[PDB]
């Protein structure tokens, strides 16, 4: 039931909005976690959606891990989405503060295309160091499908809306 959004491209939308109130409130498919490669969620989106799910999403991250070894940078696998949606796409995009290569944030957006409608933040944005209106380009250059992104600082969402209109 998403509403609110301002249609940037023929299928990019974006929203002043804090994504853990847009995943209660719209209960999406999918909703994008800006993961690390151990699923350790510490801090950022990551930390806010799974406080939001009180450590259930933590639980299971340490058992895909335990079973199937760490995700690559630009890699994803779909888990839970609890009671924030059907599914959370878990996405590792370059840590450039880190020295991680910066073209590896296209294959992370590429990711997304596996799901028709998914609500998600810009990857690779806060701690991971990328520039974020740089993160809205390649999104927008990347991805196929339909994609809800939500923005809680408004300073930044007003940047980004002025560099697009
Ligand atoms: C409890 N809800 C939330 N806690 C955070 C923490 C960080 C952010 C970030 C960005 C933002 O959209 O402003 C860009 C960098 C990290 C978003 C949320 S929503």
């Amino acid at each position: 039931s998403f509403s609110g959004y301002l249609k940037l491209t023929d299928n990019v939308y974006i929203k002043n909005a804090d994504i853990v109130e847009e995943a209660k409130k719209v209960k999406p498919t999918v909703v994008v976690n800006a993961a690390n490669v151990y699923l350790k969620h510490g801090g950022g989106v990551a930390g806010a959606l799974n406080k939001a799910t009180n450590n259930a999403m933590q639980v299971e991250s340490d058992d895909y891990i335990a079973t199937n070894g760490p995700l690559k940078v630009g890699g994803s696998c779909v888990l839970s989405g609890h009671n924030l949606a059907k599914h959370c796409l878990h996405v590792v995009g370059p840590n450039v503060n880190k020295g991680e290569d910066i073209q590896l944030l296209k294959s992370a957006y590429e990711n997304f295309n596996q799901h028709e409608v998914l609500l998600a933040p810009l990857l690779s944005a806060g701690i991971f160091g990328a520039d974020p209106i740089h993160s809205l380009r390649v999104c927008v250059d990347t991805v196929r499908t339909n994609v809800y992104l939500a923005v809680f600082d408004k300073n930044l969402y007003d940047k980004l809306v002025s560099s697009f209109l």
